[PDB]
């Protein structure tokens, strides 16, 4: 599973890419 | 729940923003809840 999040990703989370929601960029992050 | 979607979102999600993966470009797609 993936989610944007505002700054790092969890410990469980690979940073996969990147979001750009309402301007803000985000951690694309994901569970491996 | 959100989606990284090529193209298109699904007609039960709305377009929130942008994916950047690879240096590609997906819609990112939310269902209501």
């Amino acid at each position: 599973v993936c989610s944007c999040r505002l700054v790092f990703c969890r410990r469980t989370e690979l940073r996969v890419g990147n979001c750009l929601i309402g301007g803000v960029s985000f951690a694309y992050c994901c569970t491996r």
